[PDB]
């Protein structure tokens, strides 16, 4: 049950006058693609609000990945989904090295060591992201939906027969040429509990299946992904603002913010 948005005072959107003219907004499934200009964050804030939305953020750190904690946290907290109810999930092989990092009220860390049903009853969105980036820009609410995928910052503009798709038919994540709709990044996708641990769990099969036959996709668990969201469609797709590698792409036009970024 959802109840009614309180009175806001927002600009009227034109029908006449399209959101952006340089990019998709809308898959062919009418799954929206979420790029700066898109969204009313006001309206989507109160939306949420009013679920008391809680989004869990994995992040795995193990060995020397345990460096980038600080970094990861620090940001995160500037910018994730300020506002509302965070619980942070840290899956490390050293406990005792992740930092500590001041967290704002509201929002909570788990150090899970590393070497289920409890998302169920703690969080209503997972997201799972790389843990050596940092957030620059807002990163909120608009990117929640059943099922979501990031386009790759190296092929949004590439066509299919250029994607780095898994192309051996020996491989479950076998994608042939003529099919494909975008190329997703393995380093940021989420969803509800129930669609990100169903993802999870077909990505897991699929590749004890390939290990089986003494193969390994060429991009191992994005390889997966992408065959993935191919077979069941994203609720939505995020930009490449959502995690981008300022360093080896420069900052074009087109991204009018630079939201998540890899850190050298
Ligand atoms: C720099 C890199 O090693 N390769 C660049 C490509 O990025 C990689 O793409 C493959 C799939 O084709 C994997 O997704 C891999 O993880 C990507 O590299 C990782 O992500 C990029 C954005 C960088 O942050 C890199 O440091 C990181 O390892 C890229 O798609 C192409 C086209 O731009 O260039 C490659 O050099
Ligand atoms: O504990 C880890 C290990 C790896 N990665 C991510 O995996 C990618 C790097 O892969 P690489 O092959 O260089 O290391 P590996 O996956 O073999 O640990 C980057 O996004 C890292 O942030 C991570 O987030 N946490
Ligand atoms: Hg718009
Ligand atoms: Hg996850
Ligand atoms: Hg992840
Ligand atoms: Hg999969
Ligand atoms: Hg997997
Ligand atoms: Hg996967």
């Amino acid at each position: 049950f959802m109840v009614s948005l309180p009175r806001m005072v927002y600009p009227q959107p034109k029908v006449l006058t399209p959101c952006r003219k340089d990019v998709l907004v809308v898959t062919p499934w009418l799954a929206p693609i979420v790029w700066e200009g898109t969204f009313n964050i006001d309206i989507l804030n109160e939306q949420f609000r009013l679920q008391n939305t809680t989004i869990g953020l994995t992040v795995f750190a193990i060995k020397k990945y345990v460096a980038f904690l600080k970094l990861f946290l620090e940001t995160a907290e500037k910018h994730f989904m300020v506002g509302h109810r965070v619980h942070y999930y840290v899956f490390t092989d050293q406990p005792a090295a992740v930092p500590r990092v001041t967290l704002g009220t509201g929002r909570q860390l788990s150090v899970l060591e590393v070497r289920e049903r409890r998302f169920l009853s703690e969080v209503d969105y997972l997201v799972c992201v790389d843990v050596d980036m940092e957030f620059r820009d807002h990163v909120g609410v608009e990117i929640l939906t059943p099922l979501f995928g990031t386009l790759h910052p190296g092929f949004y503009g590439s066509s299919r027969e250029a994607f780095t798709y898994e192309r051996r038919p020996q491989s479950q994540a076998y994608i042939p040429k003529d099919e494909g709709d975008f190329y997703y990044l393995g380093g940021f996708f989420g969803g509800s509990v129930q669609e990100v641990q169903r993802l999870t769990r077909a990505c897991h099969q699929a590749m004890m299946v390939d290990q089986a036959n003494g193969i390994e996709a060429v991009w191992h668990d994005e390889s997966h992904l992408n065959k993935y969201l191919l077979r069941h469609k994203p609720t939505k797709v995020l930009s490449p603002e959502y995690l981008w590698d300022q360093q080896l792409l420069g900052w074009p036009a087109v991204l009018r913010k630079l939201r998540f970024t890899a850190v050298p």
